[PDB]
DNA sequence: CCGACGTCGCATAAGC
DNA sequence: GCTGATGCGA
DNA sequence: GTCGG
């Protein structure tokens, strides 16, 4: 796991996955791509062949030839192509703008509309979370150093228990485990009137609380489990201002909660391990409840969990902090 | 050879 | 107006 | 594109 080992490799992985994504409408080669470039990523060798990367799990013949091509030209001919072509690396960069996904930068690109200039030319033909996106391109694919985070989740657990001290709000993510960075902030929350053979507002007061103290800025879109929108640390003094920052709010149901938890810390390869383990154990877990099977493999009715822990205990396994869920 | 590859809440489209 | 498909982000 | 039944 060093950068510049095969960088040059994981990039060109990388580019192609967005490509496949964005241009192609091919999320499984999009995921292909991006797996290969993982495994790579760990692999702690110079890749000197393309046969020597194939040995690895999700690297194949078509990958293989790939690295082969690059590391005897130091590039690779589709790459070079697509990069340099005006309508495609258009539809691939447009979509970096939240709420523009592959469909819509397409059809933007067709009626000769390829750069934030363009969109900003165009304001009526963006639906409102298109109009967020744009707005804030540039803060959204900005990193948020674990010290902000610290201070945005002081408010948001501040926030939340002067709306009710009954809530209970977990702030999960690669935050969780320690992670110097994030990419947004992610928040699970519960009530103890929420359960799930269970007011429909919930959700709501929190949101509004935190929009009455000028936290949330923003709405991509609320409903009555699932907030999602933009936020932002109040600016100190007269120093410079902070990033506008994208912030998820989950109404997870008590009976349900520490699954959530659990699913929305990750990290995902710790997950797959976890659900993978779990199977063997006799266990069925997804994001919102362990059952049991049965020796047919019918699943039964969820068990009852109440903490993280309760989860790892039904599947032999000692409480893992959230610190060690790399994987 | 050929299908699976995660799943789902919410906004908006689109056909009725 | 209704519906439940499709796009999107996670 | 890669893996696997
Ligand atoms: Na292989
Ligand atoms: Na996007």
């Amino acid at each position: 796991p060093q950068e510049t080992l095969n960088g040059g490799i994981t990039d060109m992985l990388t580019e192609l996955a967005n490509f496949e994504k964005n241009v192609s409408q091919a999320i499984h080669k999009y995921n292909a791509y991006r797996k290969a470039a993982s495994v790579i990523a760990k692999y702690p060798h110079k890749i000197k062949s393309g046969a020597e990367a194939k040995k690895l799990p999700g690297v194949g013949t078509k990958i293989a030839e790939k690295i082969d091509e690059f590391l005897a030209t130091g590039k690779l001919r589709k790459l070079e192509k697509i990069r340099q072509d005006d309508t495609s690396s258009s539809i691939n960069f447009l979509t970096r703008v939240s709420g523009i996904g592959p469909s819509a930068a397409r059809k933007f690109v067709d009626e000769g509309i390829k750069t934030l200039e363009d969109l900003r030319k165009n304001e009526d033909k963006l639906n409102h979370h298109q109009r967020i996106g744009l707005k804030y391109f540039g803060d959204f694919e900005k990193r948020i150093p674990r010290e902000e985070m610290l201070q945005m989740q002081d408010i948001v657990l501040n926030e939340v228990k002067k709306v009710d001290s009954e809530y209970i709000a977990t702030v999960c993510g690669s935050f969780r485990r320690g992670a110097e960075s994030s990419g947004d902030m992610d928040v699970l929350l519960t009530h103890p009137s929420f359960t799930s053979e269970s007011q429909p507002k919930l959700l709501h007061q929190v949101v509004e609380q935190l929009q009455k103290v000028h936290f949330i800025t923003d709405t991509l879109s609320k409903g009555e489990t699932k907030f999602m929108g933009v936020c932002q640390l109040p600016s100190k003094n007269d120093e410079k201002e902070y990033p506008h920052r994208r912030i998820d709010i989950r109404l997870i149901p008590k009976d349900q909660y520490y699954c959530g938890v659990l699913y929305f810390t990750g990290s995902d390869i710790f997950n797959k391990n976890m659900r993978a383990h779990a199977l063997e154990k006799g266990f069925t877990i997804n994001e919102y409840t362990i059952r049991p099977l049965g020796v047919t493999g019918v699943a039964g009715e969820p068990l009852p969990v109440d903490s993280e822990k309760d989860i790892f205990d039904y599947i032999q396994w000692k409480y893992r902090e959230p610190k060690d869920r790399s994987e």
